[PDB]
RNA sequence: AAUUUCUACUCUUGUAGAUAGCAGA
DNA sequence: TAGTGTTTGTCGTC
DNA sequence: GACGACAAAGCACTA
């Protein structure tokens, strides 16, 4: 096995796209004819026509469902059960039997069942049959069920052409297929709206029963308004009934008896909506719900699950203070010998139970009570803030946007804060207070799509990609190459001096007519066409003409010899009776020698089958011309499996055949031909350098190679759209002006976004005001350059352009899906131990961090990916972004970073594609499923990344690489394929192939020499007692004289209720006050040892600003203040203990703290280093600033060379282990004592 | 500030990387 | 009594 | 029992 053997293993599939230039007056001809006008009316007859048919989707709907009666009885008692035991059989049992429900119901629709008469059930088939086909525009269908004479012309608007609504018919399908998918009807019928009507069916009976007056009241409500006329009160609360309330119109009258694009509109339409909530008087509504909150019965008020962490971290102190202050109340009240288990069982209760008001306030205090005061007459006093304060009259200032923002905020503040309550009946709510609540709520559910709406709005860009596909009156139109349907598709293309040119034929004057094109010698100057030839496949083409067709199936069936064929045939063929007896468990296939066993009338048969099929080719009018002599004969060929494969590529074959010019320019000069060249950017006249990667496909595609040995297939049913110009701002860089670099001299560090205009504007000496301080200093940094020709901002959507979207198919000779692939990266990855490794961590001052490491685990290599292409992305790019996020916090800085992110990453692939190739390793990133990065990471969690880890799987399904020749592997025709096929986020786990998926937590915080990590969670101490508690659990600390540091001996199992639950190797740790001394690192500079950066200001807020600490001084320090005797070298802690000084013991506990905290980090002073709080086997605790090579650098650099190490326990416990598969993800424990058994 | 277009850019009337489209969210 | 402008064929997995 | 990919086979229109 080899790395370089790792190609050709599946077929994949890409659409490259170009742009096309009309050629001499083709654009004149298709001005003419009104093609791309009659296009465009199309595109607008095929929205216009979205909802007309929506609505005749309704009407068979709705026929449907008139007819549905059923007995509800059964899903009534499963209902009552699951209810009644909340056990996982009962759940079930209610899965299943609404699942009974919805097929009943979807039987109606298509039910293709027994059921319903077939009278009725088959003529739903073949209405829905062509509901996905053209009988929607037929009337057929509509004649199962009247259209007007505009809708009829509509509908004859898409004769032989009803695949326009190819992606609609499946975006139907999904709203029925009967599942538990809330889209579909079904659902809605079972799960919905019969649940909320068997509860009003209980509502009635119980109030009925109670106050018998209220029946004969309830029946003149329904007498006087007119419903339900032939149905009594008790019979619309009776099972039976709801049959009838499937329907809108019977939905409507039964919920009326219970009730009785451009810059203004998006501030005439909020401004309309915003008016309307002063109408409503929602504010006051909503402000008179709160404040009885203050008097009414609270324990019958619920706060959903969902919402609890929420609130717990904007009323709190953490997310962790509500649902811990539920815990501890609820195990106080527990019965008996309170065990684990019960423990366990009020743990998970907490999570999916909705949690009533009464029982928050109970288990947290009269502290949450003022904080949910203030922070609802906050949020409700900034929406009545902003109801009042009137929209600006134009978008065009940022300051008239900020003020949109900032109303919408306070809409969306008022809308979170309202879901903070559970909506669900499952709860005992009260009768005023959800009615009321459910109201004002129902009637901001829009704000919250309107927000989304209008931000987008302030995200686009001034551009118009939208578009629609050119039909040229051909409904076939690129759908096939092959030349016998040159008539049919009309699409070839023309090669010509390097340059590419695209051809269609338009319908003569309304009609087909087809153009004689001579082949011409190759002398000649001209044009050079495509001669495609194709056979689509062995197996279904060949039996379809020659033994499933209708003229020898009938024949054989009354006629027994054999009969020859003479259409489309050079010689005729005798097909005889047996063979197609053979293709009438199939015979000839692996299932019948299975089976059967008759193994000798197998290879007979098969012999002749094979034979027929060669006999078929010799003799077939468009195959007999390929060489198929390198087809072994029949007797050597096992199965159809490989006969097929090997068939198959011969018959497909593209060739070139020199045509003239003059017939070509002729054929456009009289409008025979339209002439498209094919343009991107690698055709230019000024172009020099490497072309891109779809450049370099479309030109391997055409390389002499590839015709004579296929590897890239030009597959068919291409595409050509056309896109209307969008210039509605043009900016242009005119002769005379002077351009300004957005880089300074050094051509990697880019200037400020605001500063960079205001440079601009002065070095053009355009601007009226004067430059800052900092734009003065940065004048001499900036480089400017004259204009020697025009620069149009925005060139593409200034004019309209067409289109030219064609798929290709690359390594064509491979199968079309991976079999086993993990399969094949792990027989490598064992017979190759010394593979490195690749792992790839996000740093907070670098975006993106590499590190390689070998089978030992020394690294080789450690980079930071922030400066790529001479251009720094996070020092400088990212650093001047989330300055002005963090100044104006508005919607297009959000867009703009978004943006940046993924163009950044997009680079970032390519270096980690090149890294892995020069080193044949393999790469390890981190799964997101499992922890989270903080906010000073450069990358969203979860956001970009995850789909960072999709380009990087799908870039290494075809890699690529443009500085390689085509032959040799790793060229355009022999790809690297080092991943399987991407199919979800989820169903990747910890291998996608030469990729790895290890758990993101306790990487970066731990020290790369011993593997300690802090094994003291902080939240667990807060009063005295705990903090004399967790000090006196540790064994000894003292100050040795020699080395003046402190030795802070801790055995593992002590402190226990204060640990994170994972003890790991090493039972014992000698924590170190390292004593504070100028040391020098590899370059020399100075730094102190032992130095740490310590947040803690004040005790709410632990990130207020950043101080410097130095736990050994300022220890010995305080010992001295207090007159604590040290030097003997005895022990210190209960020296500490018997003074009971609260202060002392409080900063003894803060300098622990700090000596535990390896990463310190300050953005200010650029010091981003790691220090080890233990001693190594050596007997020197680790310090990153020493910036020795073989360890990690910064603190970034110690995540990836972890996540790297995480890898290895992967490969580790793969090479060990007999079968070839990989651990479900790996334990934080299982990592911490492999880690820290290494390391030792 | 020039792109099948996405990001960044301007020694170079263009550079470097990415780029599986259509339809519907 | 024909030019010409939707149907069918499956092999393996799934 | 259920998916496809592009051709050549059919199939209805007027003639």
């Amino acid at each position: 096995t080899q790395f370089e053997g790792f190609t050709n293993l599946y077929q994949v599939s890409k659409t490259l796209r170009f742009e096309l230039i009309p050629q001499g007056k083709t654009l004149k001809h298709i001005q003419e004819q009104g093609f791309i006008e009659e296009d465009k009316a199309r595109n607008d007859h095929y929205k216009e026509l979205k909802p007309i048919i929506d609505r005749i989707y309704k009407t068979y709907a709705d026929q449907c469902l008139q007819l549905v009666q059923l007995d509800w009885e059964n899903l009534s008692a499963a209902i009552d059960s699951y209810r009644k035991e909340k056990t996982e059989e009962t759940r079930n049992a209610l899965i299943e039997e609404q699942a009974t429900y919805r097929n009943a119901i979807h039987d109606y629709f298509i039910g293709r069942t027994d059921n319903l008469t077939d009278a009725i059930n088959k003529r739903h088939a073949e209405i829905y049959k062509g509901l996905f086909k053209a009988e929607l525009f037929n009337g057929k269908v509509l004649k199962q069920l009247t259209t007007t004479e505009h809708e009829n012309a509509l509908l004859r608007s898409f004769d032989k052409f009803t695949t326009y609504f190819s992606g609609f018919y499946e975006n139907r399908k999904n709203v029925f297929s009967a599942e538990d998918i809330s889209t579909a009807i079904p659902h809605r019928i079972v799960q919905d709206n019969f649940p909320k009507f068997k509860e009003n069916c209980h509502i009635f009976t119980r109030l009925i029963t109670a106050v018998p007056s209220l029946r004969e009241h309830f029946e003149n409500v329904k007498k006087a308004i007119g419903i339900f006329v032939s149905t009594s009160i008790e019979e619309v609360f009776s099972f039976p009934f709801y049959n009838q309330l499937l329907t809108q119109t019977q939905i409507d009258l039964y919920n009326q008896l219970l009730g009785g694009k451009s810059d203004e509109e998006v501030i005439q339409s909020f401004c309309k909506y915003k008016t309307l909530l002063r109408n409503e008087n929602v504010l006051e509504t909503a402000e008179a719900l709160f404040n009885e909150l203050n008097s009414i019965d609270l324990t019958h008020i619920f706060i959903s699950h969902k919402k609890l962490e929420t609130i717990s971290s904007a009323l709190c102190d953490h997310w962790d203070t509500l649902r811990n202050a539920l815990y501890e109340r609820r195990i106080s009240e527990l019965t008996g010998k309170i065990t684990k288990s019960a423990k366990e069982k009020v743990q998970r209760s907490l999570k999916h139970e909705d949690i009533n008001l009464q029982e928050i306030i109970s288990a947290a205090g009269k502290e949450l009570s003022e904080a949910f005061k203030q922070k609802t007459s906050e949020i409700l006093s900034h929406a009545h803030a902003a109801l009042d304060q009137p929209l600006p009259t134009t978008l065009k200032k940022q300051e008239e946007k900020e003020i949109l923002k900032s109303q919408l905020d306070s809409l969306l503040g008022l809308y979170h804060l309202l879901d903070w309550f559970a909506v669900d009946e499952s709860n005992e709510v009260d009768p005023e207070f959800s009615a009321r609540l459910t109201g004002i709520k129902l009637e901001m559910e829009p704000s919250l799509s309107f927000y989304n709406k209008a931000r987008n709005y302030a995200t686009k860009k001034p551009y118009s990609v939208e578009k629609f596909k050119l039909n040229f009156q051909m409904p076939t139109l690129a759908s096939g190459w092959d030349v016998n349907k040159e008539k049919c598709n009309g699409a070839i293309l023309f090669v010509k001096n390097g340059l590419y040119y695209l051809g269609i034929m338009p319908k003569q004057k309304g009609r087909y007519k087809a153009l004689s094109f001579e082949p011409t010698e190759k002398t000649s100057e001209g044009f050079d066409k495509m001669y495609y030839d194709y056979f689509p496949d062995a197996a279904k083409m060949i039996p379809k003409c020659s033994t499933q067709l209708k003229a020898v199936t009938a024949h054989f069936q009354t006629h027994t010899t054999p009969i020859l064929l003479s259409n489309n045939f050079i010689e005729p063929l005798e097909i005889t009776k047996e063979i197609y007896d053979l293709n009438n468990p199939k015979k000839f296939q692996t299932a019948y020698a299975k089976k059967t066993g008759d193994q000798k009338g197998y290879r007979e048969a098969l012999c002749k089958w094979i034979d027929f099929t060669r006999d078929f080719l010799s003799k077939y009018t468009k195959t007999t011309s390929i060489d198929l002599s390198s087809l072994r004969p029949s007797s050597q060929y096992k199965d159809l499996g490989e006969y097929y494969a090997e068939l198959n590529p011969l018959l497909y074959h593209i060739s070139f055949q020199r045509i003239a010019e003059k017939e070509i320019m002729d054929a456009v000069e009289t409008g025979k031909l339209y002439l498209f060249q094919i343009y991107n950017k690698d055709f230019a006249k000024g172009h020099h350098g490497k072309p891109n990667l779809h450049t370099l496909y479309w030109t391997g595609l055409f390389s002499p190679e590839n015709l004579a040995k296929t590897s890239i297939k030009l597959n068919g049913q291409a595409e050509l759209f056309y896109r209307p110009k969008s210039r509605m701002k043009r900016m242009a860089h005119r002769l005379g002006e002077k351009m300004l670099n957005k880089k300074l001299k050094d051509q990697k560090t880019p200037i400020p976004d605001t500063l960079y205009q205001e440079l601009y504007d002065y070095v053009n000496h355009r601007l009226s005001h004067d430059l800052s301080d900092e734009a003065r200093a940065l004048l001499p940094n900036v480089i400017t350059k004259e204009v020697s020709h025009e620069i149009i901002k925005d060139r593409r959507f200034t004019s309209d352009k067409f289109f030219f979207h064609v798929p290709i198919t690359l390594n064509y000779q491979a199968a079309n899906s991976p079999s086993k692939f993990n399969q094949r990266v792990n027989a490598y990855l064992k017979e190759h131990p010394e593979t490195p490794i690749i792992g790839i961590d996000r740093g907070e001052r670098n975006l993106i961090y590499i590190t390689v490491i070998d089978s030992t685990g020394k690294i080789l290599e450690q980079r930071s990916l922030n400066t790529i292409q001479q251009f720094d992305y996070q020092k400088k790019l990212d650093n001047r972004e989330k300055e002005r996020v963090a100044a104006r916090q508005a919607w297009s800085v959000v867009g703009t970073i978004k943006d940046l992110k993924q163009g950044y990453l997009s680079q970032v692939i390519h270096e980690i594609v090149d890294l892995m190739i020069h080193y044949q390793a393999v790469v390890v990133l981190e799964n997101l499923n499992f922890g989270f990065k903080s906010k000073r990471t450069g990358i969203a969690e979860k956001a970009v990344y995850q789909q960072f880890e999709k380009m990087l799987i799908d870039k290494l399904n075809c890699l690529v690489l443009k500085d390689y020749p085509a032959e040799k592997v790793g060229g355009v025709l022999n790809p690297y394929q080092l991943t399987d096929q991407f199919t979800s986020f989820a169903k990747m786990g910890t291998q996608s192939g030469f990729l790895f998926y290890v758990p993101a937590p306790y990487t970066s915080k731990i020290d790369p020499l011993t593997g300690f990590v802090d094994p003291f969670v902080w939240k667990t101490i807060k009063n005295h007692e705990s903090r004399k508690h967790f000090l006196e659990g540790f064994d000894f600390l003292h100050y040795d004289v020699k080395t003046g540091d402190f030795i802070l001996h801790f055995k593992m199992n002590r402190n226990l209720s204060f640990q994170r639950g994972l003890p790991g190797f090493m039972p014992a740790w000698d924590i170190v006050f390292e004593k504070n001394e100028t040391q020098f690192d590899a370059k020399g500079t100075p730094f102190i040892a032992g130095k740490r950066i310590v947040p803690v200001i004040e005790n709410h807020r632990f990130t207020g600003r950043y101080r410097d600490l130095y736990p050994a001084n300022e220890l010995i320090a305080l010992l001295e203040e207090k007159g604590i005797v040290f030097r003997d070298g005895s022990n210190i802690l209960p020296k500490l203990l018997e003074n009971d000084d609260s202060h002392a013991i409080d900063t003894m506990v803060a300098l622990i703290r700090s000596v535990l905290q390896m990463r310190n980090s300050n953005a200010a002073t650029g010091e981003d280093y790691i220090n080890s709080p233990v001693r190594d086997l050596n007997g020197v605790c680790f310090d990153s600033r020493f910036q020795n090579p073989e360890w990690p650098m910064d603190a970034d650099a110690n995540g990836a060379y972890h996540i790297a190490l995480k890898g290895q326990l992967l490969l580790n416990h793969l090479k060990e282990s007999k079968d070839l598969k990989l651990q479900n993800g790996i334990s934080n424990q299982d990592w911490l004592a492999y880690i820290q058994e290494l390391r030792n």
